[PDB]
């Protein structure tokens, strides 16, 4: 749902 960053949802990791 994201690339390897905090935010699973992406929320403009």
């Amino acid at each position: 749902t994201c690339e390897i960053c905090a935010y699973a949802a992406c929320t403009g990791c």
